[PDB]
């Protein structure tokens, strides 16, 4: 039970251990820069904000904590710490989450021997994530923490629709994991060519750009589709040829284009897994098979229950509680 100590940082306050100094605000719930005196570390400490505000709030409160704490895996970010400065459940209202101070994402940053190792960790990442049968959804470069080592983090908290699977857009449900795969080919190919694949201005226009490159769909891929409004307005457009992706990515290296052939497929039933591209030989030079580990098992459960705020709330709480520090090395 640490001490505690208090200062106002730009809008509002913060209460926090003592062993965390020197706040240094980054971004805006608020985040501050820190450095830890019990690793040595500079350290990220995040204070949320309202966490209880509503039954959406704390649920999605519960959920970030559930999750940071489940994460155990190096391309992965992970939790340091949480913490509260309250002494019960009863006066317990402020949450704040440390982690490792990532230095830059993949926009602030490419050789393709740069992009092979880059891919190659998300893809890791991405094995472990979907062992735990979680589905990340939002694979962007604000989203990919990367060392002046180059070694790269994918996190959770240019537009957002730049990177999602067409699935996404046409609101089917049912989509599986391979909504992320679709993600990072789309990062791969703008680390290859230094644009956006898919600059969409709106959801209509990024399937216009989508198909202009895979092609509209074919037979096989329309007798799966339910939704009869969806199966007419894409039966409708004129018919657009899949692309040669050697002519699009020309002078690449032709694993790197044979790839992204795979992970670009319209149909998500066809589309490589990340345990399957892990084994690529365009990553001949980095694949393991024993050393990319899968998850522990992940209680998903809690997200088909309905529960009142303070119900969240102690449920927070009790994660607060049973947290175990990471060891150090
Ligand atoms: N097994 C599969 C594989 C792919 C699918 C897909 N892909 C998105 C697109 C397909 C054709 C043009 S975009 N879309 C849908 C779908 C289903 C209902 C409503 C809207 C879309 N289902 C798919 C089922």
């Amino acid at each position: 039970r640490p001490t505690f100590y208090r200062q106002e940082l730009n809008k509002t306050i913060w209460e926090v251990p003592e062993r965390y100094q020197n706040l240094s605000p980054v971004g805006s719930g608020s985040v501050c820069a820190a450095f830890d005196t019990k690793t040595g570390l500079r350290v990220a400490v995040k204070k949320l904000s309202r966490p209880f505000q509503s039954i959406i709030h704390a649920k999605r409160t519960y959920r970030e904590l559930r999750l940071l704490k489940h994460m155990k895996h190096e391309n992965v970010i992970g939790l340091l710490d949480v913490f509260t400065p309250a002494r019960s459940l009863e006066e317990f209202n402020d949450v704040y989450l440390v982690t490792h101070l990532m230095g830059a994402d993949l926009n602030n940053i490419l050789t393709d021997d740069h992009v092979q190792f880059l891919i190659y960790q998300i893809l890791r990442g991405l094995k472990y994530i979907h062992s735990a049968d979680i589905i990340h959804r939002d694979l962007k470069p604000s989203n990919l923490a990367v060392n002046e080592d180059c070694e790269l983090k994918i996190l959770d908290f240019v537009a957002t629709r730049w990177y999602r699977a067409p699935e996404i857009m046409l609101n089917w449900m049912h989509y599986n994991q391979t909504v992320d795969i679709w993600s990072v080919g789309c990062i791969m190919a703008e680390l290859l060519t230094g644009r956006t694949l898919f600059p969409g201005t709106d959801h209509i226009d990024q399937l216009k750009l989508i198909l202009r490159l895979v092609g509209t769909p074919g037979a096989e891929l329309l007798k799966k589709i339910s939704s009869e409004s969806a199966r007419n307005y894409i039966q409708s457009l004129t018919q657009m040829p899949k692309m040669n992706f050697a002519n699009v990515f020309i002078g690449a290296n032709p694993l790197a284009v044979d790839l992204l052939e795979k992970m670009l497929v319209l149909d998500s039933d066809k589309r490589i897994t990340a345990a399957q591209a892990l084994a690529h030989a365009y990553f001949a030079q980095y694949h393991d098979p024993d050393d990319e580990p899968v998850a522990d098992p992940y209680d998903q459960s809690f997200e088909s229950r309905d529960l009142l705020i303070d119900e969240w709330k102690s449920l927070t709480y009790d994660e607060v509680i049973s947290f175990v520090p990471p060891p150090l090395d």
